[PDB]
Formats: C-alpha cells, sequence, structure tokens
C-alpha cells in the first residue's frame, strides 16, 4: 500500500537503488573520554548510546561533559574519503540520539555540540560539504521518539530519574524540540538522500495520536525533502500500513533469511560489538566477513549499511580504518558484481556462496564465500547457454573451466563449473563472472549434484504451512542409496554471547515412503560465512532410502521453521540454513 502515500520521489529511490552500500556513523558525547562505555571509572556491558539510560546519569551531570568534549582532530575530507575508499555511496549520520544532544547547530536548543562545547563547530555541516564536493549522498538519523534530556519525552525508555514519566505532556517535547530539530535537519545541510528513525514502537501515547504525528512528520520531510529515502522504524510494525515510509531495516547484524522480500529494505551492521565508540571494545569484525555479509544481503535482495564511529578526539579508530581500507581494496576490484546488482534469480542458494544479477548484460556473478566441496560448483536451475565464465580479480592465479549437458530425458541442463585455482577464502571471498546467452531461463527444480548431495533451502522450498507446520521440497536424484540427512539451524540471542536454543526438540520427517521422529542434538558447528559470530548448527536427523533415480518429496512437519523472516531472540521458530542429503561419510 505505498502507492496510498506521498512517498519519496521516483529519483530519490532509483538513487537509493543503484547507491546500494553505505555507511552508517553514530557517534555523539556518549564517545566523551571519561565515558565511551564507563561512568566514573567503571566499565558497564552496554552500548556507548545506552550508557547514560543503563547509568541513569543525572542530566545535569551528563551536559557538564560537554564542557571538555573537544574532537579536535575531526576532520569530514577524511571521513568521506574513508566511505569512498571502501566503495560505499552513501552516509547516513547521527544528528541525535536517544541522549537528546544534537551533533550539529541547533538554533532552536543549546545542547547542541557548536554552542555547548569547546569544538565550537558543526561536523554535520562540515560532513554535508564534504559529500557535496565527493558526490556522496548524505543522509541524517533523528532520534525522534526516544529522547532522556527532555523532560516530557516520555517513551518505553524514559528518563525516570531526572523526570516522573506520569507528569510528561509529549505533545511539548514533540511541538518544541521534536519538530524544530527535525525542521533544522531538512533546511540547513542541502539535499538528503535518507531521514533515518528507530525505536518508532517505543511511543507510549494512544495509537492515533503517534499516527498523527507520525503522518505529519512524514508530510513535512515529503514538502522539505522530496528525494530522502525513509525507514519503516519511524513506526512500529502493527502501524506501518497507516503510514508513509519507503524502506524497511533488517535486524541489527543478524542476517534475513534467504528469500525475497516483497518490500525495499536495508540490512545493517556494527564494526565491532557496539555503535558509538566503546573504549574497550576490541573486536573489531574482518573485511572478509564483513564483505560476505554485503554479498548476501545484496544476494537477497537489500542494501547494506555499515556503522563506524569517531573517538572523543574525533579520530577514527585505526582498526576501522584499515577494515574499511580492505573492504576497499576488494571493492575496487569486485563493486560491480554487488552495487547496482539485483538479487539471486536461480530459485535456490548454495553452501559455496551466493549470487547476484546483472540482467542488462546478461551476467551472473558466483560469490564463492568458502572453497566449493572438491572445486565443483554444479547448477541445475540454468536453462541458457553460458557464453564464458572469468574471474573478475585477474591476479588470481589459475582458471576457471565449465561443463553443460542438457539431459534429453529431463530436459535438465547440468552446468558444472570447474575451480582450478588456489585462492584463501580466509583473507577475502572470490567472484566467477558467468555471461549467459539470451534473456534469463530458470527453472526451479532441486537437484542431487555432483557430490551426490541435495541441499534443501528457504528459497527453493516448494510449499510451507506456518499454522499446520508443514514444510516440503521436492527434488531430482539422480544417483540411489542411502543418505544422511542433516538439518542446519542458527545459533541465536546476543551477539556477545550467541546461543543455539533448540537442544531436544523433536519433530518429524517424511520422504520416499518413510516417516520418523528426530530429537534435535547440537552435532556439529561450524561458521556461517554470513553471519557473524552466529553459527551453523547440523543436527542429523536420520537417514533415507532413494532406492532409484527419480521425484522425492520431502516433508519436515511438527516444528516451526523460519522461512520468510526470522527472530534474533524469540526461541518458537527454528532459523534454518538448509537441509542436507548426502553422503553418510562425507
Amino acid at each position: 500500500n505505498r502507492n496510498a502515500f506521498t512517498g519519496v520521489s521516483k529519483q530519490g529511490l532509483n538513487r537509493w537503488k543503484k547507491n546500494t552500500f553505505g555507511m552508517f556513523i553514530h557517534w555523539g558525547l556518549y564517545c566523551h573520554r571519561d565515558l565511551a562505555g564507563y561512568y566514573q571509572g567503571q566499565y558497564y556491558d552496554i552500548i556507548s548510546e545506552w550508557l547514560p539510560h543503563f547509568a541513569r546519569i543525572p542530566m545535569r551531570d551528563y551536559k557538564e561533559y560537554a564542557s571538555d568534549f573537544n574532537p579536535s582532530e575531526f576532520d569530514a575530507d577524511q571521513v568521506t574519503a574513508l566511505a569512498k575508499t571502501a566503495g560505499m555511496n552513501y552516509m547516513v549520520v547521527t544528528a541525535k540520539h536517544h541522549d537528546g544532544f544534537a551533533m550539529y547547530h541547533s538554533p532552536s536548543h543549546p545542547f547542541n555540540i557548536t554552542d555547548a562545547t569547546p569544538f565550537k563547530r558543526d561536523p554535520v555541516a562540515e560532513l554535508s560539504q564534504s559529500c557535496r564536493h565527493k558526490d556522496l549522498d548524505f543522509g541524517l538519523y533523528y532520534s525522534h521518539v526516544i529522547d532522556w534530556e527532555n523532560e516530557n519525552a516520555v517513551s518505553k525508555a524514559p528518563n525516570d530519574w531526572d523526570f516522573n514519566p506520569d507528569q510528561a505532556n509529549y505533545q511539548e517535547y514533540w511541538n518544541n524540540k521534536c519538530l524544530p530539530q527535525v525542521n533544522e535537519l531538512l533546511e540547513q545541510y542541502g539535499d538528503l538522500c535518507s531521514l533515518w528513525f528507530d525505536m518508532g514502537g517505543f511511543d507510549v501515547q494512544e495509537e492515533a495520536d503517534h499516527v498523527r504525528r507520525i503522518g505529519e512528520l512524514m508530510a513535512l520531510i515529503r514538502k522539505k525533502q522530496p528525494d530522502a529515502v525513509v525507514n519503516s522504524r519511524v513506526t512500529a510494525p502493527e502501524c506501518e500500513y497507516q503510514l508513509d515510509w519507503d524502506i524497511k531495516t533488517g535486524h541489527d547484524n543478524y542476517m534475513e533469511p534467504l528469500y525475497i522480500k516483497p518490500y525495499y529494505w536495508e540490512g545493517i551492521a556494527t564494526s565491532n560489538d557496539n555503535w558509538g565508540y566503546s573504549r574497550n571494545d576490541n573486536n573489531t569484525k574482518s573485511s572478509k566477513d564483513l564483505i560476505n555479509q554485503l554479498c548476501s544481503v545484496v544476494s537477497r535482495g537489500g542494501n547494506f549499511l555499515l556503522n563506524i564511529t569517531l573517538d572523543h578526539n574525533g579520530r577514527i579508530p585505526q582498526s576501522l580504518v584499515r577494515l574499511l581500507s580492505e573492504i576497499g581494496q576488494w571493492m575496487q576490484v569486485n563493486q560491480e558484481a554487488v552495487i547496482d546488482t539485483e538479487a539471486t534469480p536461480l530459485q535456490t542458494g548454495f553452501n559455496w556462496g551466493v549470487v547476484t544479477h546483472r540482467p542488462a548484460t546478461n551476467k551472473l556473478y558466483l560469490h564463492v564465500q568458502r572453497q566449493p566441496e572438491q572445486n565443483v560448483i554444479c547448477l541445475h536451475s540454468l536453462n541458457n547457454r553460458i557464453k564464458q565464465v572469468r574471474l573478475l580479480d585477474n591476479q588470481i592465479k589459475g582458471h576457471v573451466s565449465y561443463l553443460q549437458k542438457t539431459h534429453t530425458d529431463t530436459g535438465i541442463t547440468a552446468s558444472t563449473l570447474n575451480l582450478q585455482l588456489g585462492h584463501n577464502y580466509d583473507r577475502m571471498p572470490l567472484v566467477i563472472e558467468l555471461e549467459y546467452d539470451g534473456e534469463l531461463d530458470i527453472n526451479p527444480i532441486v537437484h542431487q549434484d555432483r557430490l551426490a548431495k541435495v541441499r534443501l533451502d528457504t528459497l527453493n522450498i516448494a510449499h510451507f504451512d506456518p499454522e499446520k507446520l508443514t514444510y516440503r521440497w521436492t527434488f531430482q536424484i539422480q544417483s540411489p542409496g542411502r543418505f544422511a540427512l542433516d538439518l542446519v539451524s542458527l545459533e541465536t540471542m546476543h551477539h556477545k554471547d550467541p546461543q543455539w536454543v533448540h537442544n531436544g526438540k523433536t519433530g518429524r520427517i517424511s520422504c520416499g515412503g518413510q516417516s520418523w521422529e528426530f530429537e534435535l542434538n547440537l552435532d556439529k558447528t561450524d561458521t556461517n560465512d554470513a553471519q557473524v559470530p552466529w553459527k551453523n548448527i547440523h543436527s542429523r536427523l536420520g537417514e533415507l532410502h532413494f532406492p532409484q533415480a527419480g521425484e522425492y518429496t520431502l516433508e519436515f512437519s511438527e516444528l516451526p521453521l523460519a522461512i520468510d523472516q526470522s527472530e534474533k531472540y524469540g526461541q518458537d521458530y527454528i532459523n534454518l540454513e538448509y537441509l542436507q542429503l548426502g553422503p553418510r561419510l562425507a
């Protein structure tokens, strides 16, 4: 029902689609030399942004930190150059977070970095100016619902240490601080690619009041920044159908199921365990992991935002300069396989990586994230002739050979790529560009591969009914026998303590006239190339007998599987990566 609202301009949405990959910046007073996850010399296990709320810092005391906040080495050109180095095409910056501190010159409010600190500079102005000079699209985040500085801004996370939530008049916060500050953002910094919001569901006012205010907010944004993309976290999921917005937001860090969503969305990741600068955080993610997550999101049809920060001196931490420089060196070679590409059209995933699509030039990009088993990639859904394959990176030593065989009995084309190379997937993934002849022609088949394996995943599923808890795949066996059946499911729970929560759960398999109950056990752990740090857990369910070649149907039942949407914390649904049939000693 997006067509029922004004919406972003066509040219604004097309700019966002082409851009693909962006930077997020969380930076504020919470990055102070004496804060950044510490308070009064004590470490708190909390993201920096939430330390004022977790440690209940009286605002009279919190505001005193502004008096010696001077990030004197801040350099907007250094920040935008690092975004461009990384191969990012847009940046979104926190103008005001939950702490209520404006990281820009706010005429309406004195609690702002230009007026209240010895910095005496507007970093949002400097970044917007640098972005204009370097043709990088520039957007802003504003914490519209949560504000711990304003005595009226009551929410589900109230400042109940300085103020009494019962005495709040939310409309006064809204008229006196929220709307004047949003107007400043819409007027002071030129054309905005994005206006970004979160915690829309933390509004404790009546639904009708929320809907009226968000409607008015959105109308103001379309009027003053008609080309700006807005995310649905501006509200709660149950009010999305009532309100204007352009795109959704995926989980923080946790990878969406392999499923093409019927809406536009960004995935979003941290570069470490925190958002804004956290003094003790030495858990910097690898370039390899974040490239794999970028490619995995674009294979699903999403945009992707990677968050960075700056320390209290206004320096980008060296580990994040190194990280984005390493991503950049990869993007310089491989960006055409990621930026402005479409989601996989193959109607199946693969254990070895993911696929993106450039239909205008008849290209499929195979993102090889781990060594394919025996150096072979098997396709059965591609009907087109392959004109050629090439490594995008001409410094990789070796060659990709391929065969295509059209089986005259089934009409199925078996395409087999043979990787003759010696690449270290631990350092970075590699891209094979496959050019196909004619308009892309795919048949949604699930087929046993060269190594006698069948992958059943969230993309190639035939039928699912979350009410009846039934999940069905139909697939072709070319090599009969007795094969092991494994469920590969994900860890969940918080990124600093990932856990697999499904021990002892019972369900059923039915296939090829065989039917039995299994009990899930943690049989094996493995890295999941698209997730950090959540791992794959393998549970051996049992054995299926395929006495001859032909078509079989397998039904998983009596246990819920997350197919088209997943939860990070709730434990009723099992987050499916895939079910595998294969050689019982592989």
